[PDB]
């Protein structure tokens, strides 16, 4: 059963996304009874319509975390994406507003794996060696990265099927125009079962990726963490998952261990109870934003006053920038679009315009002629979290203007394709904005490896406290982050379990 006030637990993992799922798997396999505390719900119970998740075409209360309206980056575009009113509910996608950026995050058992596009990319070794020089890259490349990819269930699309299917016409068009401008394109591996997708196209199985589902969950096909790491962790019989509990405070307990305060909420987000449990070891896996907010609050409120001054520093947005281009009539993108991106434009090696851009679907169900892109740029800008005395809240200092360096990098590539194709940008996808620069899907940093923590995620001032999630990464990895977070967690857990436990 779930955690009760007064309980004493060997290992408590806060959060159940990538870092938390790796921690839980490795701890329980080591034979350590482990409690995961997750603020969202378990997504294994059908809603009204008999399905677990809602699709993007007709979202309902299941879409958003405690909100009165849906929120998608593309709004009111040709019948698609219009924000509708919903009941407040513990829905799957949180659009967390800070002053200069909104951070999209998954909420529920599996964290971001529930809502993400499944793109599983291993960073370039050269860049990896440069941004994380304290990490033994041989171990990462010979062992931890492969371990992560295999554990996550990464697979590749059948390229012959890709070429023929109407569902990926948008990607073929995006590839064609990138290549005509001299840019390199690459297939991108994914945790979505591509064999299942072929059956979807054949009309043989329930459509998910071919049925307008992704950011509010996938009823089928996508290997979210509850199907991989967490299923394996639960299989040991040593895992307990406590859902609908938000951790609010961590402080040294008397005698040993740490007191963990949590708010139990009902499905409407009302706090129904407050509990305190004592844990010998605590693994922060609440995500780049969640972990940073917790540690910054704990330090500023005098609960963990000895934390490093580096706590809260070095947050980045993985240089996320979105943009859409108009194609001419002969470069249709298709009325049937898979929701799972499979193709990227890799220009990272170009020091003048270092970007990796995925060709994203805009599944509106009609021909829009739009090529949509999500670009990861090598934006050097960073921000920090800081506790605000007046409000009792943690603020993020990121300013929207800090995205300008990323836009300039992206522009260099997209302007070149626009010149070759004689096309213009769309300005109606995001308030007459061309560049989608006020949100990120990829928050990274805040509690940097070997800066705020030791070289393995330990908080040295408080033995037994560990950080295992995206807050460790220095703001940008040059590709979709989850494979990196998983592999880094794999590395750290290996050392912690072998050294500390
Ligand atoms: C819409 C979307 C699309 C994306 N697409 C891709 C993609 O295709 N490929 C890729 O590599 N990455 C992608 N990402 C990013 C990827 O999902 C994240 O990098 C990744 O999930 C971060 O892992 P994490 O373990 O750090 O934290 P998360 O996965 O964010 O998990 C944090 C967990 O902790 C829980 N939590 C938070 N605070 C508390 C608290 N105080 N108490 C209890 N529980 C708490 C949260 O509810 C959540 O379940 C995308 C993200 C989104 C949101
Ligand atoms: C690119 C991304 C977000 C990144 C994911 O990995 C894949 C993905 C699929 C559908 C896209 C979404 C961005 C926002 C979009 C464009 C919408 O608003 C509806 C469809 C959505």
């Amino acid at each position: 059963r779930t955690l009760a006030d007064g309980d004493r637990v060997p290992a408590l993992v806060i959060g159940s996304g990538y870092g938390g799922a790796v921690a839980a798997l490795r701890l329980t396999q080591a034979g350590i009874p482990t409690q995961i505390v997750e603020m969202g719900r378990s997504w294994d119970t059908p809603g009204s319509d008999g399905k677990i998740f809602c699709g993007m075409l007709n979202p309902d209360k299941r879409s958003m975390w405690l909100a009165d309206k849906t929120d998608q980056p593309v709004s009111n575009f040709m019948g698609f994406g219009i924000n509708k009113s919903i009941d407040r509910y513990v829905g799957v996608l949180d659009s967390e507003r800070f002053s200069g950026i909104k951070v999209y995050q998954g909420r529920g058992v599996g964290g971001g794996s529930l809502v993400n596009g499944g793109m599983a990319v291993t960073p370039k070794r050269n860049y990896f060696e440069e941004i994380l020089p304290s990490v033994d890259s041989n171990e990462m490349y010979n062992k931890y990265f492969p371990r992560a990819n295999t554990g996550l269930g990464v697979n590749n699309i059948d390229q012959a099927w890709f070429e023929s299917t109407e569902w990926y016409k948008f990607a073929r068009t995006g590839r064609k125009t990138a290549q005509r401008s001299g840019f390199t394109t690459a297939f991108v591996p994914n945790v979505y079962d591509f064999e299942y997708m072929k059956k979807e196209a054949a009309g043989q199985v329930t459509k998910s990726g071919l049925g307008g589902e992704v950011i509010y969950g996938n009823n089928a096909g996508k290997k979210s963490l509850d199907k991989t790491y967490l299923a394996q962790a639960a299989a040991t019989g040593k895992l307990t998952i406590t859902t609908l509990h938000r951790v609010t405070k961590v402080a040294p307990a008397t005698g040993s261990g740490y007191s963990v305060t949590m708010e139990q909420i009902d499905e409407q987000g009302n706090v129904v109870a407050t509990k305190v449990v004592t844990a010998d070891r605590v693994f922060f896996a609440a995500g780049s934003v969640g972990t940073s907010k917790l540690l910054v609050s704990m330090k500023a409120q005098g609960h963990l006053p000895n934390l490093s001054s580096q706590v809260g520093e070095g947050w980045g947005n993985n240089g996320n920038i979105m943009v859409g281009r108009a194609n001419h009539m002969w470069d249709a993108t298709g009325s049937k679009q898979a929701t799972i991106p499979t193709m990227g434009i890799d220009n990272w090696a170009d020091p003048t315009a270092p970007i990796f851009a995925e060709i994203a679907p805009l599944p509106a169900g009609l021909e829009t002629y739009v090529s949509l892109y999500l670009a990861i740029t090598k934006n050097p800008e960073r921000a920090r979290f800081q506790f605000n005395s007046g409000t009792g809240k943690v603020d993020l200092t990121w300013a929207q203007s800090q995205n300008q360096k990323g836009i300039d990098m992206a522009k260099k590539v997209f302007d070149k394709i626009n010149q070759k194709e004689g096309t213009i940008y769309r300005t109606d996808l995001f308030y007459y904005k061309t560049w989608g620069d006020d949100f990120t899907y990829h928050p990274l940093g805040g509690v940097l490896l070997n800066k705020a923590t030791d070289n393995f995620g330990r908080l040295p001032e408080y033995p037994g406290l560990y950080v295992v999630d995206g807050s460790l990464v220095p703001g940008n990895v040059g590709v979709n982050p989850f494979v990196t977070i998983t592999a880094l967690a794999e590395r750290n857990m290996d050392k912690i379990i072998s050294s500390d436990i």
